[PDB]
């Protein structure tokens, strides 16, 4: 699976370059600062 960022916070856009090692582009929620970053999902406002 080439084409993509192994760069782990690589700035990266769903229509555009995604990550490599498997991060997930995650932006700002709002369509700006898009970034790869290394898998992250935490959550808690539902588990408390």
């Amino acid at each position: 699976k080439k084409k993509c960022i192994a760069k782990d916070y690589g700035r990266c856009k769903w229509g555009g370059t995604p990550c490599c090692r498997g991060r997930g582009c995650i932006c700002s929620i709002m369509g700006t600062n898009c970034e790869c970053k290394p898998r992250l999902i935490m959550e808690g406002l539902g588990l408390a």
